[PDB]
């Protein structure tokens, strides 16, 4: 069957920022975001930390209060993990149930695989 693998965005294709650049190159992979959810991770994706809605960041960013790594990192949310290799159908009730609309497929050994998402997997059952 048709499985989370053959559709997830590949590790090396996830867009995401290492929180341990300095605050201005920061701002600036954030601003420059591809992408509507991006992970802030430290260091690699062998430490991913948060799943963060870039249209919220953007938001607080725009307020009075001065943004900071700090505001930031407590508007991420923490990231959902799919266990790689589960199967469209299953993930499609697991999201539905999750309302959640994008994962980190991950490894037994907790190895990130790629991305997931809602979009991705209806798109596909359908074509
Ligand atoms: N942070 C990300 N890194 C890599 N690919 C992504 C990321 N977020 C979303 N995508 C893919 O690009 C598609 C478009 O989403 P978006 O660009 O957020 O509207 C999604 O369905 C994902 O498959």
């Amino acid at each position: 069957k048709v499985s989370v693998n053959d559709i997830m965005v590949p590790r090396n294709e996830i867009v995401g920022i290492d929180i341990n650049d300095d605050w201005k190159s920061i701002v600036r992979q954030l601003t420059h975001s591809p992408h509507g959810r991006i992970v802030l991770y430290r260091d690699s994706l062998d430490d991913a930390i948060s799943m963060l809605r870039v249209r919220e960041a953007y938001r607080l960013m725009t307020e009075k209060k001065e943004f900071t790594k700090e505001i930031m990192l407590r508007a991420a949310d923490e990231i959902y993990f799919v266990p790689e290799g589960t199967p469209l159908s299953t993930q499609l009730v697991k999201f539905q149930r999750n309302k959640k609309k994008v994962g980190l497929v991950v490894d037994e050994y907790g190895d990130i695989q790629g991305l997931v998402t809602v979009e991705d997997i209806l798109e596909e059952i359908v074509g």
